[PDB]
């Protein structure tokens, strides 16, 4: 027989949005990146942040805690491209953004000129 189910539960679309590129240089190798996720949540249902690094070069090792909150800071962090996907989801509902740092390296002395 056929026994197919189209399932008529599914979750809201919410749309997270970390905010936009960064940009460090050494020594400065800190950064910090927050998740913005629409519509808010209320006073009562908050949303959880789980921050994870999919794109990143041989050079790092790969140091994070997931950001356990909306906000996520690094350190240590040497020259190179970094990209953290915080993925939002909810009981009825589920959201992911994508923030890309770049960490540009110590140029001892000015540029232009």
């Amino acid at each position: 027989g056929s026994s197919g189910s189209s399932g008529p539960r599914t979750v809201k679309e919410l749309t997270v949005s970390a905010g936009d590129n960064l940009i460090i240089t050494l020594p400065d190798n800190e950064v910090e990146l927050k998740a913005f996720v629409a519509p808010a949540p209320p006073v009562e249902t908050t949303y959880n942040y789980e921050w994870n690094l999919i794109s990143h070069p041989t050079d790092y090792q790969g140091e994070i805690k997931q950001g356990h909150k909306q906000t996520l800071n690094l350190s240590q962090l040497s020259v190179g491209l970094y990209v953290f996907k915080v993925t939002v989801s909810s009981e009825n509902a589920f959201g992911e953004g994508f923030v890309n740092v770049t960490v540009k390296p110590a140029r001892s002395g000015p540029s232009s000129g």
